[PDB]
């Protein structure tokens, strides 16, 4: 029931999966720093589930939330890279069906435009960085 | 509930403040905010039916600015500035409403947050000589 | 009561003035106001089948601005500029209409409030050199 | 009436003109860089080739608006000065069909006017227009 | 009649010209002008179902612009820019048609006409060095 | 059943005529050294024949493909006039909002006829002397 | 055929590639490029249900970008940059999708081709170190 966006970046760190039995994405926080250009930390929370879903260290200067209505789709989003086997992900642009908007990070090297629907999960790898992140959308 | 809990963003500093009405949703709110520090310092809340003010922080900004809600009129548009971790503070609210009404109150130069939209219910978070940390509360 | 009461913003100072038709609406509203102070100095206000002007404060500006109202035309976007606190006053006020037209008063450098919409009814306040404090005020 | 009559602003000074006819047709206002006031305006009605002129045509521009049988004014703003000495200072006008005419000049004090079909003006004029109000169809 | 007459704007020099056509309305009409003089110089229109091309004034500019309109396609933004009085010359003419198309010929320093507007049949004024007047006709 | 727009540009080259019993394909060439078009290359719907007039010498070329049900809404000629005149550049939109910029517009313009492009027809040697499109009805 | 094929642009060296499946559309397409040479060295394609990779050319290229295109988007706009020529190279690729995604890679320096556009179905050229030349290929 679910389409696997190509996971961008390198092979490097632990892989992470944040899904839910019948659940989509109601948060997703990116946390980033100027000083490496990258995506170290990402948080996610399902609908009906209090619990948070971290992957990667918390070391950027900064961070942005999107919180996702239940009804509210993704329309737009581009992830930018760096690519190679000691690839990293640099940035998350997202836009919804309600006009709400986020940019994290950066976009100076390699980017995708992805498929769209409504985001069910995320999928990757992370240490001290976001080695790789692919989205997961339902059908 | 028949309630969505946006993120409280900004640190866990200051006394709790929760204002809800349980029929009445916010018709007024003002911000509070200063150039000196780039925060927001105070927070004044009205409700549908009812003439209480119900404010949080210490009002010693040289700004403020007041968004009247319509009782038909909702939030499409929602942003919060903040500096994270436990000692973060609020730095600003940005609103757009269903009637092309808009806010701009403090700073956005740290952290964001889009937050979800609807008819805004309440506010939550908590307040000193600061707004330390700061969530919206709308109608499902 | 059938009218909805938009926040009195500005200072405490001032003669009250409160202008209000039982079954009547704005059909024209005069700010004056001055590069001198930045400040609004004088209001008048037309209701509809009625010749009468109702005036307040000193007509002492550089400028003045005249919003005309048809009958249906209602206020969909209004901004009022103040100075806050008990020695404040009204500065500005931005007004657009359901039919696209707008006016630009006075000055917006401190204090905004966005409005109540509506069919305009009346206006409220505080008025003597200046307008201290100033209210409309709307049909339910 | 069956008129909607918009506030004359201006002055109290020149001769009363009042031109109307059991709608306008077009509109013409001269203006001058030099004095930065409306000096003269023309207007024609429907079905009437004679010219209605206010006003002394001194100045070195001039706009002409003519209006179709089914256009309205969606958009009016009058330029003027303020108090018993005062004076008309520009006209913008927007229509029903997309069209637009800036005059003079908009230093002072603005009027927006009342809207819908163009039936006529009132006012005073000598050297200047000293007054000007639009008047409109219910 | 089953025209109607656009004021010709501009002077009362040249030698008069009409192009009308009893079934025809025009299907090409070329402007030329200077950068030299910021004036109009020479005209050309073409009827539907006439290949002759009906010409006046002088082409001595260093520009033109030709509009060829469709046989439905009507003019739904017209503006001639003029020098005014008896000395007066046509400076510049926009053209905006029910098909999206636009020209802009010349110059806009003086005077404008914002003309009626509908299919164009016809042209009428004066023209000798320059286009000294210039009147569009349109069909009823 | 054509719709000739004005041949703009010079009486100068040698004539062409492209026409065939609608085109899918015109490319434009075109220098920065003299700012004129040079050579057109022209395809027809049901036939692989390639219609080319001009001297191909220019720095740059651009190709529009037309879908067969694809209108041109939107098109202006930039030329030189005057007999000695020449074609300097062509914009075309279309009713699927595909758009092409071949060349430059510094002196004399046309916004012609719209329609189906059928054919192109006009005179061509070193350069595009004068060009004018072709329609259906 | 049931295939619409895009002109082939760009010289005619390299290896011959041709990437389609006969029950197939394309459901992600990788342009690798560089700032050194402004060329397309590289080209990657998946089919719908099917995991495998389709390359040409060389990935020596600093950037890349990967359109991914769901089982009902088409491309409404597609610009292939290209140098003419039998020396010819494929220089830089727009496409514009039915869901309003695009992709801008390389770059547009000399030639363009405002190609078909429709369900894209596979593409064919020639690639060595560069992508030499590129067509894509549409559904009727």
């Amino acid at each position: 029931n679910y389409i696997y966006s190509t996971e961008v970046g390198g092979v490097g760190g632990t892989p992470f999966t944040f899904m839910q039995e019948s659940g989509t994405i109601t948060s997703i926080k990116f946390n980033w720093s100027d000083q490496y250009k990258l995506l170290h930390h990402i948080e996610v929370k399902f609908i009906n589930n209090a619990n948070i879903y971290a992957t990667g260290d918390p070391k950027g200067n900064h961070e942005v939330i999107l919180e996702i209505d239940d009804d509210e789709t993704i329309i737009g989003s581009v992830i930018g890279y760096k690519k190679g086997n000691d690839g990293r992900c640099t940035g998350v642009k997202l836009t919804t069906s309600k006009g709400k908007s986020i940019m994290a990070g950066y976009f100076e090297e390699s980017l995708i435009t992805t498929y769209t629907g409504k985001l069910a999960g995320i999928k990757g790898g992370a240490g001290s960085d976001i080695d790789r992140l692919g989205l997961i959308f339902l059908k």
